[PDB]
Protein backbone atom coordinates (compact mmCIF):
# COMPACT_ATOMS: atom_id res chain seq x y z
CA UNK A 1 0.00 0.00 0.00
CA UNK A 2 1.36 3.58 -0.21
CA UNK A 3 3.48 5.09 2.21
CA UNK A 4 5.23 8.40 3.37
CA UNK A 5 4.09 11.67 2.96
CA UNK A 6 0.23 12.79 2.11
CA UNK A 7 0.59 14.48 -1.50
CA UNK A 8 -0.47 18.16 -2.08
CA UNK A 9 -3.55 19.38 -1.42
CA UNK A 10 -4.88 21.71 -4.96
CA UNK A 11 -7.24 23.56 -2.97
CA UNK A 12 -6.22 26.51 -0.46
CA UNK A 13 -6.90 25.34 2.89
CA UNK A 14 -10.12 28.12 2.93
CA UNK A 15 -11.58 26.60 0.68
CA UNK A 16 -11.49 23.14 1.97
CA UNK A 17 -12.93 24.61 5.56
CA UNK A 18 -15.30 26.29 3.94
CA UNK A 19 -16.98 22.70 2.91
CA UNK A 20 -16.86 21.13 6.63
CA UNK A 21 -19.95 21.80 8.90
CA UNK A 22 -20.83 20.44 12.07
CA UNK A 23 -24.59 20.10 13.66
CA UNK A 24 -24.51 22.88 16.49
CA UNK A 25 -20.60 22.87 16.76
CA UNK A 26 -17.67 24.23 15.66
CA UNK A 27 -14.78 21.68 13.51
CA UNK A 28 -12.34 23.53 15.77
CA UNK A 29 -14.08 22.07 19.38
CA UNK A 30 -16.80 18.89 18.84
CA UNK A 31 -17.88 16.17 20.84
CA UNK A 32 -17.77 12.50 19.07
CA UNK A 33 -18.00 13.33 15.47
CA UNK A 34 -18.88 11.40 12.47
CA UNK A 35 -18.10 12.42 9.09
CA UNK A 36 -20.73 11.92 7.00
CA UNK A 37 -19.59 11.60 2.77
CA UNK A 38 -22.29 12.27 0.38
CA UNK A 39 -23.45 11.16 -2.75
CA UNK A 40 -23.25 11.85 -6.07
CA UNK A 41 -25.17 14.82 -7.20
CA UNK A 42 -25.84 15.91 -3.32
CA UNK A 43 -24.64 17.73 -0.59
CA UNK A 44 -24.11 16.60 2.30
CA UNK A 45 -27.89 17.89 4.33
CA UNK A 46 -29.05 16.71 0.99
CA UNK A 47 -27.87 13.31 1.14
CA UNK A 48 -28.40 12.94 4.96
CA UNK A 49 -30.58 15.05 6.60
CA UNK A 50 -33.83 13.10 6.25
CA UNK A 51 -31.22 9.70 7.77
CA UNK A 52 -27.94 9.22 9.27
CA UNK A 53 -27.76 13.40 11.07
CA UNK A 54 -30.78 12.33 12.52
CA UNK A 55 -30.16 8.58 13.37
CA UNK A 56 -26.26 9.39 14.47
CA UNK A 57 -27.31 12.19 16.99
CA UNK A 58 -29.92 9.34 18.54
CA UNK A 59 -26.48 7.93 19.05
CA UNK A 60 -24.22 10.01 20.84
CA UNK A 61 -22.98 11.41 18.03
CA UNK A 62 -22.20 15.10 16.38
CA UNK A 63 -23.00 14.41 12.57
CA UNK A 64 -20.78 16.59 10.67
CA UNK A 65 -20.65 16.13 6.86
CA UNK A 66 -18.63 17.62 3.52
CA UNK A 67 -20.05 18.70 0.52
CA UNK A 68 -17.60 19.36 -2.46
CA UNK A 69 -19.01 21.33 -5.11
CA UNK A 70 -20.66 21.06 -7.69
CA UNK A 71 -22.57 18.29 -5.67
CA UNK A 72 -20.06 15.95 -6.30
CA UNK A 73 -19.78 15.80 -9.95
CA UNK A 74 -16.26 17.44 -9.88
CA UNK A 75 -13.06 15.39 -10.11
CA UNK A 76 -13.18 12.52 -6.97
CA UNK A 77 -9.59 13.09 -6.27
CA UNK A 78 -10.74 16.76 -5.33
CA UNK A 79 -13.61 15.40 -3.41
CA UNK A 80 -11.21 13.32 -1.34
CA UNK A 81 -9.11 16.42 -0.37
CA UNK A 82 -12.16 17.89 1.18
CA UNK A 83 -12.81 14.36 3.23
CA UNK A 84 -9.07 14.27 4.25
CA UNK A 85 -8.74 17.88 5.05
CA UNK A 86 -11.99 17.36 7.40
CA UNK A 87 -10.50 13.88 9.36
CA UNK A 88 -7.50 15.91 10.21
CA UNK A 89 -9.68 18.86 11.84
CA UNK A 90 -12.79 16.46 13.43
CA UNK A 91 -9.31 14.45 15.09
CA UNK A 92 -7.50 17.15 16.60
CA UNK A 93 -11.15 19.28 17.07
CA UNK A 94 -12.27 16.13 18.82
CA UNK A 95 -9.20 15.95 21.13
CA UNK A 96 -7.40 13.78 19.18
CA UNK A 97 -9.74 11.23 18.91
CA UNK A 98 -10.50 8.89 16.11
CA UNK A 99 -13.37 9.28 14.46
CA UNK A 100 -15.60 7.04 12.00
CA UNK A 101 -16.85 7.91 8.36
CA UNK A 102 -20.32 6.79 7.37
CA UNK A 103 -20.86 7.05 3.58
CA UNK A 104 -23.05 6.75 0.46
CA UNK A 105 -22.42 6.11 -3.08
CA UNK A 106 -19.32 8.12 -4.50
CA UNK A 107 -18.67 9.30 -0.90
CA UNK A 108 -17.39 5.29 -0.35
CA UNK A 109 -15.34 5.43 -2.98
CA UNK A 110 -13.93 9.03 -1.75
CA UNK A 111 -13.09 7.51 1.52
CA UNK A 112 -11.28 4.53 0.10
CA UNK A 113 -8.90 6.79 -1.92
CA UNK A 114 -8.56 8.86 0.95
CA UNK A 115 -7.22 6.21 2.95
CA UNK A 116 -5.09 4.54 0.42
CA UNK A 117 -3.19 7.56 -1.07
CA UNK A 118 -2.98 10.10 2.34
CA UNK A 119 -1.23 7.67 4.76
CA UNK A 120 -1.50 10.36 7.36
CA UNK A 121 -6.07 9.82 8.23
CA UNK A 122 -4.99 6.08 8.46
CA UNK A 123 -4.39 6.35 12.37
CA UNK A 124 -7.25 9.12 12.74
CA UNK A 125 -10.15 7.22 11.59
CA UNK A 126 -11.85 4.38 13.60
CA UNK A 127 -13.70 2.85 11.25
CA UNK A 128 -15.77 3.12 7.78
CA UNK A 129 -19.52 2.72 7.41
CA UNK A 130 -20.37 2.37 3.72
CA UNK A 131 -23.70 2.03 2.07
CA UNK A 132 -23.97 1.31 -1.54
CA UNK A 133 -19.84 2.00 -2.54
CA UNK A 134 -18.68 1.78 -5.85
CA UNK A 135 -15.33 0.89 -4.84
CA UNK A 136 -14.99 -0.82 -8.78
CA UNK A 137 -17.31 1.68 -10.37
CA UNK A 138 -20.52 0.88 -12.15
CA UNK A 139 -20.92 -0.52 -15.92
CA UNK A 140 -24.56 1.90 -15.76
CA UNK A 141 -22.35 4.70 -16.65
CA UNK A 142 -20.53 3.46 -19.63
CA UNK A 143 -23.50 4.85 -22.06
CA UNK A 144 -23.66 8.21 -20.50
CA UNK A 145 -19.56 8.31 -21.14
CA UNK A 146 -20.04 7.26 -25.14
CA UNK A 147 -23.07 9.84 -25.04
CA UNK A 148 -20.53 12.94 -23.79
CA UNK A 149 -23.46 13.62 -20.93
CA UNK A 150 -21.32 12.13 -18.12
CA UNK A 151 -19.77 14.47 -15.13
CA UNK A 152 -15.77 14.47 -14.41
CA UNK A 153 -17.31 12.21 -11.36
CA UNK A 154 -19.36 9.88 -13.66
CA UNK A 155 -16.58 9.25 -15.55
CA UNK A 156 -14.14 8.59 -13.03
CA UNK A 157 -16.83 5.97 -11.21
CA UNK A 158 -17.35 4.26 -14.44
CA UNK A 159 -15.69 0.35 -14.22
CA UNK A 160 -12.54 0.15 -15.92
CA UNK A 161 -11.86 3.84 -15.39
CA UNK A 162 -8.52 4.96 -15.31
CA UNK A 163 -9.28 6.24 -11.17
CA UNK A 164 -10.51 2.54 -10.13
CA UNK A 165 -7.75 1.02 -12.05
CA UNK A 166 -5.29 3.38 -9.98
CA UNK A 167 -7.58 2.39 -6.48
CA UNK A 168 -7.31 -1.51 -7.23
CA UNK A 169 -2.94 -1.32 -8.60
CA UNK A 170 -2.78 0.62 -5.55
CA UNK A 171 -4.27 -1.75 -2.78
CA UNK A 172 -7.20 -0.23 -2.14
CA UNK A 173 -9.30 -2.94 -2.90
CA UNK A 174 -8.58 -4.38 0.47
CA UNK A 175 -9.83 -2.88 3.83
CA UNK A 176 -7.20 -0.36 5.26
CA UNK A 177 -9.44 0.32 8.20
CA UNK A 178 -11.95 -1.81 9.73
CA UNK A 179 -14.92 -1.62 7.18
CA UNK A 180 -18.93 -2.52 6.28
CA UNK A 181 -19.99 -2.32 3.15
CA UNK A 182 -24.09 -2.55 2.89
CA UNK A 183 -25.36 -2.93 -0.68
CA UNK A 184 -27.97 -4.64 -2.47
CA UNK A 185 -28.31 -6.87 -5.81
CA UNK A 186 -30.90 -4.94 -6.72
CA UNK A 187 -28.99 -1.42 -7.16
CA UNK A 188 -30.55 0.26 -9.77
CA UNK A 189 -27.16 2.63 -10.01
CA UNK A 190 -23.98 0.46 -9.14
CA UNK A 191 -23.74 -2.81 -10.91
CA UNK A 192 -22.56 -5.37 -11.11
CA UNK A 193 -23.63 -6.11 -7.53
CA UNK A 194 -25.42 -9.49 -7.75
CA UNK A 195 -23.13 -12.16 -6.56
CA UNK A 196 -22.10 -12.14 -2.68
CA UNK A 197 -18.64 -12.14 -4.19
CA UNK A 198 -15.20 -10.07 -4.66
CA UNK A 199 -16.80 -9.55 -8.04
CA UNK A 200 -18.97 -7.02 -6.58
CA UNK A 201 -18.42 -3.29 -6.95
CA UNK A 202 -19.01 -3.09 -3.00
CA UNK A 203 -16.74 -5.57 -2.30
CA UNK A 204 -13.19 -4.91 -0.31
CA UNK A 205 -11.15 -7.85 1.34
CA UNK A 206 -11.36 -8.52 5.06
CA UNK A 207 -14.33 -6.54 5.45
CA UNK A 208 -17.55 -6.85 6.73
CA UNK A 209 -19.43 -7.46 3.42
CA UNK A 210 -23.14 -7.27 3.42
CA UNK A 211 -25.32 -7.77 0.27
CA UNK A 212 -28.78 -6.90 2.25
CA UNK A 213 -30.12 -10.33 -0.34
CA UNK A 214 -27.85 -12.51 1.38
CA UNK A 215 -28.73 -12.10 4.89
CA UNK A 216 -32.63 -11.37 3.87
CA UNK A 217 -33.63 -13.42 0.63
CA UNK A 218 -33.73 -13.04 -3.03
CA UNK A 219 -37.15 -11.51 -2.93
CA UNK A 220 -35.90 -8.46 -0.61
CA UNK A 221 -35.65 -5.44 -2.82
CA UNK A 222 -33.91 -2.54 -1.92
CA UNK A 223 -32.71 -0.04 -4.13
CA UNK A 224 -29.72 2.94 -4.22
CA UNK A 225 -31.27 4.96 -1.85
CA UNK A 226 -32.92 2.06 -0.07
CA UNK A 227 -29.27 1.14 0.52
CA UNK A 228 -28.66 4.24 2.88
CA UNK A 229 -31.99 4.61 5.10
CA UNK A 230 -34.27 1.85 5.30
CA UNK A 231 -34.68 0.00 8.45
CA UNK A 232 -32.14 -2.89 7.73
CA UNK A 233 -29.43 -0.63 6.70
CA UNK A 234 -29.74 0.95 10.10
CA UNK A 235 -29.67 -2.40 12.38
CA UNK A 236 -26.76 -3.11 10.18
CA UNK A 237 -25.19 0.61 10.45
CA UNK A 238 -25.77 0.54 14.81
CA UNK A 239 -24.01 -2.69 14.71
CA UNK A 240 -21.14 -1.01 12.82
CA UNK A 241 -21.05 2.07 14.94
CA UNK A 242 -21.46 0.17 18.44
CA UNK A 243 -18.93 -2.58 17.32
CA UNK A 244 -15.65 -4.00 19.36
CA UNK A 245 -14.09 -4.94 16.23
CA UNK A 246 -15.23 -2.09 14.13
CA UNK A 247 -17.09 -4.03 12.27
CA UNK A 248 -21.06 -4.85 11.76
CA UNK A 249 -21.70 -8.26 13.76
CA UNK A 250 -23.64 -10.92 12.34
CA UNK A 251 -25.36 -11.72 15.73
CA UNK A 252 -26.86 -8.24 15.49
CA UNK A 253 -28.99 -8.86 12.49
CA UNK A 254 -31.48 -10.97 11.63
CA UNK A 255 -34.42 -12.21 9.37
CA UNK A 256 -37.06 -9.53 11.49
CA UNK A 257 -34.80 -7.17 10.48
CA UNK A 258 -35.30 -7.36 6.63
CA UNK A 259 -37.95 -4.36 6.28
CA UNK A 260 -37.05 -2.05 3.40
CA UNK A 261 -39.14 0.71 4.63
CA UNK A 262 -37.24 3.84 5.90
CA UNK A 263 -35.43 3.37 9.53
CA UNK A 264 -38.56 3.20 12.47
CA UNK A 265 -37.06 5.72 14.12
CA UNK A 266 -37.56 8.60 11.42
CA UNK A 267 -40.31 10.79 12.02
CA UNK A 268 -43.16 10.65 9.47
CA UNK A 269 -41.49 14.58 7.98
CA UNK A 270 -38.03 12.62 7.37
CA UNK A 271 -39.61 9.69 6.14
CA UNK A 272 -41.22 11.65 3.13
CA UNK A 273 -37.53 13.12 2.52
CA UNK A 274 -35.89 9.78 2.43
CA UNK A 275 -38.31 8.58 0.76
CA UNK A 276 -37.82 10.79 -2.43
CA UNK A 277 -33.95 10.98 -1.76
CA UNK A 278 -32.88 10.65 -5.32
CA UNK A 279 -34.89 13.25 -7.11
CA UNK A 280 -32.41 16.23 -6.01
CA UNK A 281 -29.41 14.03 -7.46
CA UNK A 282 -31.16 13.38 -10.74
CA UNK A 283 -31.98 16.98 -11.33
CA UNK A 284 -28.39 18.21 -10.45
CA UNK A 285 -26.94 15.39 -12.49
CA UNK A 286 -28.94 16.75 -15.54
CA UNK A 287 -28.26 20.09 -15.03
CA UNK A 288 -24.30 19.93 -14.22
CA UNK A 289 -21.09 19.96 -15.96
CA UNK A 290 -20.20 17.06 -18.23
CA UNK A 291 -17.53 16.37 -20.63
CA UNK A 292 -15.88 13.80 -23.08
CA UNK A 293 -13.25 12.38 -21.37
CA UNK A 294 -11.91 11.49 -17.94
CA UNK A 295 -9.97 13.69 -15.90
CA UNK A 296 -6.72 13.00 -15.81
CA UNK A 297 -4.68 11.68 -12.85
CA UNK A 298 -2.57 13.57 -10.33
CA UNK A 299 0.98 13.09 -10.13
CA UNK A 300 0.36 10.44 -7.18
CA UNK A 301 -1.82 8.12 -8.74
CA UNK A 302 -0.48 7.99 -12.48
CA UNK A 303 2.33 4.95 -11.82
CA UNK A 304 -0.77 2.73 -10.95
CA UNK A 305 -2.58 3.05 -13.99
CA UNK A 306 -0.04 3.22 -16.79
CA UNK A 307 -1.54 2.13 -20.50
CA UNK A 308 -5.40 4.00 -19.38
CA UNK A 309 -6.46 6.78 -21.48
CA UNK A 310 -7.73 9.97 -19.78
CA UNK A 311 -8.17 13.71 -21.47
CA UNK A 312 -5.10 14.41 -21.71
CA UNK A 313 -3.48 11.06 -23.41
CA UNK A 314 -2.02 8.09 -21.94
CA UNK A 315 -0.88 7.74 -18.65
CA UNK A 316 2.71 7.43 -17.78
CA UNK A 317 4.61 8.15 -14.40
C1 LIG B 1 -12.55 20.52 -10.13
O1 LIG B 1 -11.49 19.62 -10.43
C2 LIG B 1 -10.44 20.20 -11.21
C3 LIG B 1 -9.45 19.09 -11.56
O2 LIG B 1 -8.96 18.49 -10.39
C4 LIG B 1 -9.79 21.35 -10.44
O3 LIG B 1 -8.85 22.01 -11.33
C5 LIG B 1 -7.46 22.01 -10.95
O4 LIG B 1 -7.21 22.96 -9.91
C6 LIG B 1 -5.85 23.10 -9.48
C7 LIG B 1 -5.83 24.22 -8.44
O5 LIG B 1 -6.50 25.36 -8.94
C8 LIG B 1 -4.92 23.40 -10.68
O6 LIG B 1 -3.57 23.33 -10.27
C9 LIG B 1 -5.15 22.40 -11.83
O7 LIG B 1 -4.40 22.77 -12.97
C10 LIG B 1 -6.64 22.33 -12.18
N1 LIG B 1 -6.87 21.28 -13.14
C11 LIG B 1 -7.65 21.45 -14.21
C12 LIG B 1 -7.83 20.21 -15.08
O8 LIG B 1 -8.20 22.52 -14.50
C13 LIG B 1 -10.85 22.37 -9.97
O9 LIG B 1 -10.26 23.31 -9.10
C14 LIG B 1 -12.04 21.67 -9.28
N2 LIG B 1 -13.14 22.62 -9.09
C15 LIG B 1 -13.83 22.68 -7.94
C16 LIG B 1 -14.99 23.68 -7.91
O10 LIG B 1 -13.58 21.97 -6.97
Amino acid sequence: LPSGSDPAFSQPKSVLDAGLTCQGASPSSVSKPILLVPGTGTTGPQSFDSNWIPLSTQLGYTPCWISPPPFMLNDTQVNTEYMVNAITALYAGSGNNKLPVLTWSQGGLVAQWGLTFFPSIRSKVDRLMAFAPDYKGTVLAGPLDALAVSAPSVWQQTTGSALTTALRNAGGLTQIVPTTNLYSATDEIVQPQVSNSPLDSSYLFNGKNVQAQAVCGPLFVIDHAGSLTSQFSYVVGRSALRSTTGQARSADYGITDCNPLPANDLTPEQKVAAAALLAPAAAAIVAGPKQNCEPDLMPYARPFAVGKRTCSGIVTP
